């Protein structure tokens, strides 16, 4: 795959975009969760699957009997790693863009974290989309939170409900999803 467009998808709390406590997710949302499963997962053409790329925190951050995500090739990356393929579920490497040298019939990239993997990568100009789940609380200040992204949104535009709707197909975009005292929505940037 060569110089392929790739997609930031994260879930973070507002206005701070909080999105780690000590290495853990500091909320549980069970919507969004499904969101991300379905995003990463689905594709638009057959006989093709979309890779997930991560830090190596978060690799272990996933219960060993849950990863590899399943029906995604995953890469992760860790300063450690020379490339190796592992199986055909997992890749090992120490670039974005080396990882995907001898992939083929990959549809779409997403990065899906941690925080350093995540404010690195913003600034790498193969990322051309962010998918931001946009969290809200009455009360951000109380929610634990040590893990921040420092996006500079000013040079980007968020798009339209319509050009996100585009983007994940079919899937159903529910406004204001309420879970616990967490509010939020599904949103889609691109570079100005
Ligand atoms: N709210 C959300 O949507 C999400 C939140 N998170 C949260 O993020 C936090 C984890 O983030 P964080 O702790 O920053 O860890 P990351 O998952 O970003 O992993 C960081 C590791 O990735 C590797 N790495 C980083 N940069 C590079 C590079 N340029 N080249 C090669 N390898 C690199 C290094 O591995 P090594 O040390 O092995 O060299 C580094 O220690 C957790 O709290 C998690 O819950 C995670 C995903 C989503
Ligand atoms: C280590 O963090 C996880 C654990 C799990 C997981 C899977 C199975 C069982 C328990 C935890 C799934 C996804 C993740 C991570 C990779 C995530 C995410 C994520 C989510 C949930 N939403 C959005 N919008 N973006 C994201 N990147």
């Amino acid at each position: 795959m060569l110089k392929p467009n790739v997609a930031i998808i994260v879930a973070a709390l507002k206005p701070a975009l909080g999105i780690g406590y000590k290495g853990k997710m500091p909320w549980r949302l069970r919507k969004e969760i499904r969101y991300f499963k379905d995003v990463t997962t689905r594709t638009t053409k057959p006989n093709t699957r979309n890779a997930v790329i991560m830090g190596r925190k978060t690799w272990e951050s996933i219960p060993q009997k849950f990863r590899p995500l399943p029906d995604r090739l995953n890469i992760i990356l860790s300063r450690s790693y020379e490339n190796e393929i592992i199986d055909d579920n997992i890749i090992h490497a120490s670039s974005i863009e080396s990882s995907l040298n001898l992939v083929s019939d990959v549809e779409r990239v997403f990065i899906i974290g941690g925080a350093e993997i995540y404010n690195e990568l913003i600034n790498n100009s193969l990322v051309s989309h962010l998918l931001i789940t946009e969290i809200e609380h009455p009360s951000p200040e109380s929610i634990e939170m040590d893990t921040f992204l420092k996006f500079p949104l000013e040079s980007w535009t968020k798009q339209p409900k319509s050009e996100l709707q585009k983007f994940v197909g079919d899937t159903v975009l529910e406004d204001d999803i309420k879970e616990g005292d967490f509010t939020y929505n599904y949103t889609l940037w691109t570079r100005k």
